[PDB]
DNA sequence: TAGGTCAAAGGTCAG
DNA sequence: CTGACCTTTGACCTA
């Protein structure tokens, strides 16, 4: 076995293992941490709910990162220090 | 009653290389004593080292295991 | 405990 | 920004 892992909880893309206290793929592990390190800010041009994918991820920065929070992803489990 | 780590504040689980330490200060001791390392402070031996900035200066970090007790006596060679 | 393991959290920089 | 690779740190297990 190998190329099944796990699978990211945000856009279905594959994943090493949990990034911030949930499945995700490097993408939405770095996505994350530079909003969060960044205090940034999105808004949806479409609605609440966009549907997000590997393919369809960085449409939506706003319904991609509430995504990233209604999975469970911890902001606290973030670091900014170097 | 558990204890504290006498290195960066935090919380221990149990005792390391001579001292009471917490997990974290405990495998960065083995580390730099074993896969050799030598890292230089990047301001000055001062380096405010707590459970937070445990790991902006490394200098500080192993220089502050080694005013503990945590000794080079303490692990075995890369092995 | 020592003493490993290996998740997870750090980083860089061509795309 | 982004995300594929790359290093260090520590929560954990066992003996
Ligand atoms: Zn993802
Ligand atoms: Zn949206
Ligand atoms: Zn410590
Ligand atoms: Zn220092």
């Amino acid at each position: 076995g190998s190329f099944t892992k796990h699978i990211c909880a945000i856009c279905g893309d594959r994943s090493s293992g949990k990034h911030y206290g949930v499945y995700s793929c490097e993408g939405c592990k770095g996505f994350f941490k530079r909003t969060v390190r960044k205090d940034l800010t999105y808004t949806c041009r479409d609605n609440k709910d966009c549907l997000i994918d590997k393919r369809q991820r960085n449409r939506c920065q706003y319904c991609r990162y509430q995504k990233c929070l209604a999975m469970g992803m911890k902001r606290e489990a973030v670091q900014e220090e170097r």
